[PDB]
């Protein structure tokens, strides 16, 4: 299974997959028997805006992200997820520590060293309460609301083919938090492996991103 | 494949499927890792309304079904669907003609052979003019205008368990139309098979229908 | 209320509304509260596709179209619908008949007013048939699957700005077929008028089609 | 407008709505013309699980929330919103602080008056790392990942009656988060005001919960 890592703890799993370049064609032609003229047709239906026959290619993926990458990701609502809970379990100690290549190209008055060190010790400490929080009986729910947005959350996302070339325009892109770039190239990658039709006819009519190819 | 005959002319074919109970656990719990528990956790998912991880699961059929029966099926938003064109193609001569059986429990001043005998004139006719309006240069888009509501169309049908589960509740039921009851009597039959446990999980917990089981 | 005449007996017209341009600046910016500069952030929203801030501005329409105008036009699934039913209504005797115009460009070896004569005659014969099978004591739902899909219906259709953005791209363009471009073209003139920045924003930047403007 | 005080610093606040009892009567009956019978429809489409009507209604809301109860809140995907950016805004310093009374039920071996006293220490400490780090040259959307879940967020949400009681079943219920459970009690106090007899019906026949009524 492709499994690729992500930041300086998160990864992006492919956990399962329906369909392939031909399901669009075999969709698009609603055909009953299970190629230049099939990868001319991807192409024709990426360059008008048909879109529908990407839909019947299905992916789930396996996703470790900090929270303030997965409230960016959330947003995307024409998909299926599934999170941890920190109503219903107790949290783990992984945290988002942007590495001091992350500041290239800010100056900065504090060394980008001691803005990782600085970083490292407010969550240490909120990790810290958390967890004092829960020994002394506060419900969980309550407890983790003390909890820094780079705490690593994981989820399962279900997506089609058509929703997600929606969610690589926007996140496979400048524009996009560089954080979500990453996941968002690793999940590229991963649609490229197995639609490689479907992909390549993206990136050459409809792609409105300025980082793939 | 499952293929199920359905009124005169029509099917069910399951075409693809992504997943099965196993993944609506994976996802619920959201594991690394690939049964008394796993069934309990299904039946309790089922009665508390937790349906998001039944979304991890996707099926792709192929239905041929007429037209009158299609219309009420793709009011069901949650889902995709690619369907046989009537302004791209020329349509074939397919008609649902109802059994004389179609129409017991109801006195008819005309006897049900006749019946059938009307529609089959009937739709004769309108075929003659759809093909007499081709061959003289009409669109096609203009000339099936004069085609009735029997008429057979196919499709392409991609939908996850949860929204499978709402057809269910919807179409397997006596206040649906008879026709589309006997197609999502065979979509449960191919549901029951692929997904036995949240199968029979729906029927004990969450079917609101009056047929199934 | 706003009303437009489509084809021969069908109409759009605007039942309600919520919102207006101003709706999408307040909800792009989360405004307390309630012009050259939110114009400017219209256009940068819609150059942008920053869209989701269009979807806080809703319509209701109430639409009088053929059968096979609504097909196409109920595929739009990021919306509501409520629509007469054949099942539990007698259904009118209304139905489109092409003007001899709608043939120009095609030569045909009927004439256009033989090719009208035609269509009247075969959809007078069904809707015959259709009332001799119901006083016959045929169920309506049965009864009605004789009438052709150039029967007129009716429905109520909510949606917001930005599905119907994407409706106009679809449907008010020359690819579209004729019928639901007509009806598109009269949807186009309501929202330009309850909703002038979002439209001239949308014609100049984002809109895609070939027929407005 | 209905404005609501939720928690120690949040709100709910009805911007606008389209609609009331009558947009669901109008739609369902299809009515061209613009009270006992249309009161027992509402019931009957209720009882019945006829709830299409309903999404002819639609609700635009401002909320202040903190961020753990915006992520649940996020979850309900046949909505609109939009939210305050971390990444583009400087985030002011407003955090839940839960009151002694949260913890009733619960035997902590810290007092909660001490538990009260922990959680705002560490929000100051994660607000004054912030803003160190702001102030230095960290841009932003970094600078923001230090901050904890009991940060207050903003934003507009668009929703129709049919999600909105969807929302109501899930989050007016004793199984979901008492924090939300607050803001689901805001919301039914403005929809039972401008939809009455939607709300009664609502009660009556298909609400879940076990707290609204
Ligand atoms: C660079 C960037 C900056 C952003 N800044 C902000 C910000 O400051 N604040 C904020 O709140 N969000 C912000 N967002 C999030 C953004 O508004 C979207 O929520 C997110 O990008 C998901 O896009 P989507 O709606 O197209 O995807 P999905 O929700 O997956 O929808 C897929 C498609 O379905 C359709 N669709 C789905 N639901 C509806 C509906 N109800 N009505 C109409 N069409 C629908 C649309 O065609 C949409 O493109 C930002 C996103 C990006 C990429
Ligand atoms: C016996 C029967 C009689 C019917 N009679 C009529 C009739 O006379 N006229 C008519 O027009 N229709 C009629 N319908 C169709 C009906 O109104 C629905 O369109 C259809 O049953 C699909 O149901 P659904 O909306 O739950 O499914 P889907 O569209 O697949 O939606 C699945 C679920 O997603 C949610 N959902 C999806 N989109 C939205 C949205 N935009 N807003 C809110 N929630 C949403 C709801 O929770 C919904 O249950 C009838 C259906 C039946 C079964
Ligand atoms: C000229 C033309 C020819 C056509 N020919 C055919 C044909 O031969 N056969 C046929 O079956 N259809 C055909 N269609 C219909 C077409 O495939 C669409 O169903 C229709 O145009 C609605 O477009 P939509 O999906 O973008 O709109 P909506 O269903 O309203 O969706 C709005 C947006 O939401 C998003 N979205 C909604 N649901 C999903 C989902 N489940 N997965 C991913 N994204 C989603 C997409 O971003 C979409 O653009 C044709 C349409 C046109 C305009
Ligand atoms: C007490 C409680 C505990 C929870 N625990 C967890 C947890 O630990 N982890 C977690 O990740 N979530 C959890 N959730 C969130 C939950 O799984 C839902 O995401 C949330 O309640 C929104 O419900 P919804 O899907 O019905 O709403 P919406 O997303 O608004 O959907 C409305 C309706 O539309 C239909 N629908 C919409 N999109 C689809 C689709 N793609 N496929 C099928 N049907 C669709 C369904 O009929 C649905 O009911 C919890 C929620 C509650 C209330
Ligand atoms: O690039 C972005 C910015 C904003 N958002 C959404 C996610 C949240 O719902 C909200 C604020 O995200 P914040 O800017 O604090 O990361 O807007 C998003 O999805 N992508
Ligand atoms: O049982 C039903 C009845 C109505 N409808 C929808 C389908 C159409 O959009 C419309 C009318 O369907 P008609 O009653 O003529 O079969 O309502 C439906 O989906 N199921
Ligand atoms: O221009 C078009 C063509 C096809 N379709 C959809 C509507 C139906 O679901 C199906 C066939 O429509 P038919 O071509 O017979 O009008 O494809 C559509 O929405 N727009
Ligand atoms: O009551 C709940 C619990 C879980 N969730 C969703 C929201 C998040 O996406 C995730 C974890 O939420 P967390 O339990 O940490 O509050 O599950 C939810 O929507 N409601």
């Amino acid at each position: 299974h492709m499994k690729i890592d992500i930041l300086d703890k998160g990864f992006v799993e492919l956990v399962d997959v329906m369909g392939n370049d031909l399901s669009a064609v075999r969709a698009a032609r609603v055909s009953f028997d299970m190629e230049e003229r099939d990868r001319h047709l991807i192409e024709y239906l990426m360059k008008h805006g048909h879109e529908t026959p990407f839909e019947h290619i299905v992916f789930t993926f396996h996703v470790k992200a900090p929270i303030f990458v997965a409230r960016q990701w959330f947003r995307h609502r024409i998909a299926s997820y599934n999170e941890l809970s920190g109503r219903y379990s107790k949290l783990s100690y992984e945290f988002y520590i942007p590495s001091p290549e992350r500041l290239e190209g800010y100056k900065t008055t504090i060394p980008p060293e001691r803005v990782t060190e600085k970083i490292s010790e407010i969550v240490d400490k909120a990790y810290r309460t958390y967890l004092e929080l829960i020994e002394s009986g506060v419900p969980r729910e309550v407890a983790r609301i003390v909890l820094p947005l780079n705490l690593y959350t994981r989820f399962f996302w279900t997506v089609n083919a058509r929703s997600l070339m929606n969610f690589l325009n926007l996140r496979a892109d400048s524009h996009a938090q560089w954080e979500i770039q990453q996941y968002a190239l690793a999940i590229a990658r991963i649609f490229k492996e197995k639609c490689p039709w479907t992909f390549e006819a993206f990136l050459k009519y409809a792609y409105k991103g300025d980082i793939l190819k």
